[PDB]
């Protein structure tokens, strides 16, 4: 049961499964993956499409004429299995010169050259066919207090980001913009740390429309947050471009669990959410096959990121189906949240006495909001005990 379809949108990152499993205390444990072989094997396991950055794609510091060649074999592959790309994004963070930033480098060339590598890439992005641009600032912060001046940073990123919809808007590319947040690693405090900081910043820029965010379940619970409440708000405000799935074990290192592991009752909830809110963008996975694994666990831990999401989806289903669910539902009074509180009008509400001055405040202290029977009936679906 639970087999993928290219219908569900399940798509996966070239570094994903490709992540050869060195960490900061061990070498590689596995062979480097060509990216003709992830296509042709994420396809046969059900993948909508692959994701890639540039420098997964094209080594670093290769000719013209060597990158033509690694364009051109990677197309094939799409070509053949009908895999599509519906995202992509730049490494500004692996090799040396970005040690200090890309767009927030203090000093000015590297962050000239951070734009160019961008721009480059978004040419080729909207080629194959992408929607969304990912930027992941993974190196834009600082270990000390002093070597970053936060707001002059923020002027740069908000530069920079705004040359880039410039640039999309120049060209006539129908392509938008997702900033992902994380909250640190590897620089001791990342800029624009949460959602919450991704969506105020956004703003802030010359083109709001063109930007939105690309939120990760373990980046936020990195900061200890409730995960699919950012992602009620993402929404709330029209903003959730992309989302990246995974599982995170807590506040620690990014552990880029396979989806499913780590906090599972906030995956059933976020899917909840997702299915009933009808987000239509892909089902994304940023995740690292653990380097215990070989290659026969690098395709196990894909496939159950895969099935975790079309089981959760199934349970999620059934909750809000179950007439007894609904029955709770009224008895704490969700219904009542829909209604505006005062669609009366300020004057009303002023002169309305039944408010204050002849409101009840212990009869309505003493209601119980049956919330524990509400989560025990959400928790016996999910354990497919009454399903
Ligand atoms: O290893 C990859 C990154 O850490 C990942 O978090 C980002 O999603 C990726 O750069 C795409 O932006
Ligand atoms: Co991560
Ligand atoms: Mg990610």
């Amino acid at each position: 049961n639970y087999q993928p379809t290219p219908e569900d949108r399940f798509t996966f990152g070239l570094w994903t499964v490709g992540w050869q499993g060195r960490d900061p205390f061990g070498d590689a444990t596995r062979r480097a993956l060509d990216p003709v072989e992830s296509v042709r094997r994420l396809a046969e396991l059900g993948a909508h499409g692959v994701t890639f950055h540039d420098d997964d794609l094209i080594p670093f510091g290769s000719s013209d004429s060597e990158r033509e060649e690694h364009v051109k074999r990677f197309r094939q592959a799409l070509d053949d299995t009908g895999m599509k790309v519906p995202m992509a994004t730049t490494n500004l963070f692996t090799h040396p010169v970005f040690k200090d930033g890309g767009f927030t480098a203090n000093d000015r060339d590297v962050r000239r050259y951070a734009l160019r590598k961008t721009i480059r890439n978004i040419d080729l992005a909207v080629e194959l066919g992408a929607e969304t641009y990912v930027a992941w600032g993974g190196r834009e912060g600082a270990e000390s207090g002093g070597a970053k001046d936060v707001r002059d940073a923020l002027d740069r990123m908000k530069e920079a980001f705004d040359l880039l919809g410039e640039y999309v808007t120049s060209q006539g590319y129908d392509i938008r913009f997702a900033i992902e947040p994380k909250p640190n690693e590897p620089r001791g405090d990342i800029l624009l740390p949460t959602v919450g900081h991704a969506l105020a910043f956004i703003e802030r820029l010359e083109r709001p429309e063109l930007y939105g965010v690309n939120p990760e379940v373990g980046h936020e619970q990195m900061a200890g947050l409730n995960f699919p409440h950012g992602i009620a708000q993402a929404l709330w405000a029209g903003k959730l471009f992309h989302i990246d799935l995974n599982g995170q074990n807590g506040i620690k290192y990014d552990q880029d669990l396979r989806f499913g592991a780590g906090d599972l009752r906030a995956a059933f909830w976020l899917v909840d959410l997702l299915e009933s809110a009808g987000y239509s963008g892909p089902r994304h996975f940023d995740f690292k096959p653990p380097r215990t694994e070989d290659f026969d666990g690098v395709w196990a831990s894909a496939a159950g990121c895969m099935r975790n999401y079309l089981i959760l989806k199934e349970r999620a289903a059934a909750f809000r189906a179950d007439p007894e669910v609904q029955e709770a539902l009224r008895a704490s009074r969700l219904d009542e949240l829909a209604r505006p509180t005062a669609a009366d009008g300020l004057q009303a509400l002023l002169d309305d006495r039944s408010a204050f001055e002849e409101f009840d405040v212990d009869a309505a202290a003493a209601r119980g909001m049956a919330f524990e029977r509400l989560d025990q009936l959400a928790m016996d679906h999910l354990l497919g005990a009454r399903g």
